[PDB]
């Protein structure tokens, strides 16, 4: 589990959620700019799923819920995760 403070886009591109393509998945990091806030941390990684944002737990949220939260925040945008664990997918 990490958590992460982020102040802004925050450069990263988010996937999962509940009603996803492939069901009710866990929102996670599927993509990052390289360059951009989120990997300025050194403490985001692509695969991470996120458990929750903006202090609330992203249990039983949607793709939509989401990206419209992290959209629309500014200043301090807290974030917490957990590695993917190489667990559902594996870095080739």
């Amino acid at each position: 589990l990490r958590t992460v403070e982020m102040k802004k886009s925050l450069g990263i591109s988010i996937a999962g959620g509940v009603g996803s393509p492939l069901g009710d998945v866990p929102i996670f990091i599927a993509m990052m700019h390289p360059t951009g806030v989120a990997a300025q941390t050194q403490k985001l990684r692509v695969g991470d799923r996120i458990v929750t944002i903006c202090g609330t737990s992203t249990e039983g949220m949607t793709h939509t819920q989401a990206v419209n939260l992290l959209k629309n925040a500014s200043g301090s945008i807290e974030m917490q995760v957990v590695a993917g664990g190489d667990v559902s997918e594996t870095s080739v």
